[PDB]
């Protein structure tokens, strides 16, 4: 029989509605993990007959609790979690030399890898991140452990062994071209041998500055021949953009550097995208490539602003990311709030005529990012057929950061309680986390 | 004898150093609430003789815990806490009509006042706000209760009965000029009769748009004759600035409207200040008037950016504020983080050549705001003679939002643990709160 039947309010997004609130509904989850039905509780009779369950098998949620889809982190450096909440005081390129490269260099030690990676998987899960797209480090074996660790905890993920054969400011932390290609192939081969249910390898050129043309082309080939996803960074910072102009002056723009070396495909996510032009956004659209909007990082490192309205105008797929540790928060709730705020910055400065609503950003954090990752057919909202990736919100949880009032339920501020959670909530309101139907939080 | 002797690390600001970290020190607090000494633990012998205490009376902090000064909220609407985390989706003036005025209008009921005000005092205290500068509502009696409630909990505060005799968009929520003046005098008189230790009345014209010249001049007179503090808002939003231009076209600028009606004195705090010119900032400096920088509000309502570097360049006193509910967070930790981020926005856009450091903003949140409120002689840092307004931080508290690593204490990221708390901490890391020497959190 069914693994779960839930009764209560369900808050999710569709392609035509940024936030649909489905009150007093019944959702059934199969033994395999799929949403098997979702209907008004009025159908409890017809559904108990169909699906052969007794009413005492229904779990009824508290009247002030709601389920929402698990949050989808489309860009996060697992290997930088050690110093997250720290060190956001140099712009990207100097930041990388001083903090990031020495940090990821520690991962040659596999026992150090185990500590940091165990903490970020658990930390991100307890904050409702059910799917993470991870940058690991250049070390295949330590990166393989990250995959093993996400499997062990039941997080859905892409794990990416980072490829870098150029590193002038910290030459200790790099590979040769040959080594980088051979180790990517070993990483992918050993990942696929594990046959994990929901952790996949992702082809991870660090970015143009770190990768020769040979490296980039070959990584594009591994992606194509093996039919794999690609992640990298693009156009985050102005000095980065100039530094690519001067390292790669034969290419019209940053997007072209990747495009012509076969690293801009329809399974490609690119972090940041702040200085992509309209023409570059057209090519993303044409290639089917996605952007991870990382607004905390973009403010914290003084990089810039992604104009998300324009990305949507161009019909480029887009999710939200945390980008730990350039963005200091591990929480996709922070990513949501920061995304709202950055859309407000562009309104204040008269770049756009409107800002983004909280519900639209909620949709980016869940359904949008599921699409940025090509996983929108299995996750991102509550559609029959989909995996049950879900977080249970109780805004009146023990020690809750939220104060609820009678007016939040009976006054004139529409979905006041959902808003209070999205703006003020933390992991204390996230009572239960589900991935693929199984309860992964609380931890055993 | 002494009420407390603490041993451990103390993190605070001075006028010459944004963040001074004082490791393994001894701080003594008198029975009256004052810091009576602060020295290296090497002086334990000499101090035990002087101050006549036995070593077993010293409380030794955990090796990973630190004391810092209580956070000073220089601008917060107590009466808007009911909908905080909600409704930040209209710019200031439409926001006021739709949410704020109907909300504050509820405070004619004194039992509704008691609920909301009890929650915000407690909530802000558990998040380390030891001093709040509160806007209440136009009702003197409900505002008197807020003063009573802050006294009961041991929060240091200014409580301000709001004055408004103009309100076109919501005429139900206003006073007559006569009523507003008489009720301010009753409010101040009944406050002073209570002889509270650390809750004071503050003269609170809502802002120019809400107050006639007669009202403003008379409130300036009550402030002068009674020697009281003044709070109001200034130049938050561009339509506000134009709306004052057209309501008050005989005055050179917004600052002049207040200045010429005696509401810009050396006990004056003005919220926001986003569109103050350099010349207006000169007058603030000359008058000794302060600004409450409310960056969450300024982003959330799409108002603008206060250029804090320029305010400091002009030597205008400045603290940070929460501005609940236009800014959605009740936490001065959020205020700090948002202030950092707004200084980054102005760097990204090339308005300034630098941004503000986290330590400078830490200094604004504690010492700066104590000065914005004219209370820098009694609070804001750990100087002998000062009140013991202090919060105990444990970053390894139960269910802590922070993951600490060996590298945070022994690596190359300077005060990595303090940073992690300032960026990622919440009320779970705030084990104990002290105001005037007495422990006010945990609550009895
Ligand atoms: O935010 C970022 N974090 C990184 O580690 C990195 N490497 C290249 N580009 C990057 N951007
Ligand atoms: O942020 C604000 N909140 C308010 O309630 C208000 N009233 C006038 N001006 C204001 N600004
Ligand atoms: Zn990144
Ligand atoms: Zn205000």
């Amino acid at each position: 029989p069914l693994a779960h039947i839930f009764r209560g309010t369900f808050v999710h997004s569709t392609w035509t509605c940024p936030m649909e609130v489905l009150r007093d509904h019944l959702l059934g989850v199969s033994d395999s993990g799929k949403i098997v039905f979702l209907e008004e509780a009025s159908q409890q009779e017809k559904l108990a007959k169909e699906w052969c369950f007794k009413p005492c098998e229904i779990r009824e949620l508290s009247h002030h609790e709601f389920f929402m889809p698990g949050l989808v982190d489309t860009h996060i450096h697992a290997s930088q979690y050690s110093f997250a909440g720290s060190s956001i005081d140099l712009p990207l390129l100097e930041w990388l030399t001083k903090y990031t490269f020495p940090a990821e260099h520690r991962f040659q030690n596999i026992d150090f890898a185990e500590e940091v990676y165990t903490r970020v998987v658990r930390r991100t899960l307890k904050n409702g991140t059910t799917t993470a797209c991870y940058f690991a480090t250049i070390h295949t074996d330590s990166s393989l452990l990250l995959a093993d660790i996400t499997d062990k905890f039941g997080q859905r993920a892409f794990v990416g062994k980072v490829c870098m054969d150029l590193n002038d400011t910290f030459p200790e932390y790099k590979e040769t071209t040959e080594e980088s290609i051979k180790e990517t192939e070993r990483f992918v081969s050993e990942m696929l041998q594990k046959n994990y249910s929901r952790v996949k390898p992702i082809v991870t050129p660090r970015f143009s500055l770190s990768c020769s043309e040979t490296l980039m082309g070959e990584l594009g080939n591994i992606a194509k021949t093996r039919d794999l996803h690609i992640q990298s960074h693009i156009s985050e910072n102005r000095d980065e953009v100039e530094a690519v102009k001067n390292l790669y002056p034969s290419y019209k723009n940053y997007t072209s550097v990747y495009d012509k070396n076969n690293l801009l495909t329809n399974k490609t996510v690119m972090a940041h995208g702040c200085y992509l032009s309209a023409e570059e956004l057209n090519v993303f659209h044409e290639r089917g490539a996605s952007i991870a909007h990382c607004p905390n990082s973009n403010l914290s490192l003084s990089s810039g602003f992604l104009n998300v309205l324009e990305v949507l105008k161009h019909e480029v797929k887009i999710g939200l990311g945390t980008d730990v540790a350039g963005g200091y928060s591990y929480s996709m709730l922070d990513a949501i709030r920061r995304a709202v705020m950055v859309s407000n910055i562009l309104l204040i400065n008269k770049v756009n005529e409107k800002s983004l609503t909280l519900k639209e950003v909620f949709r980016l954090a869940t359904l949008g990012g599921s699409q940025a990752l090509g996983l929108d057919g299995e996750i991102g909202n509550f559609e029959v057929g989909k995996e049950f990736d879900a977080i249970l919100i109780n805004p009146k949880a023990s020690d809750s950061p939220i104060d609820l009032f009678y007016g939040d339920f009976f006054g004139d501020i529409s979905e006041a309680v959902i808003q209070k959670f999205l703006y003020l909530g933390d992991d204390r309101n996230i009572e239960e986390v589900y991935v693929g139907g199984k309860q992964v939080v609380p931890f055993s």
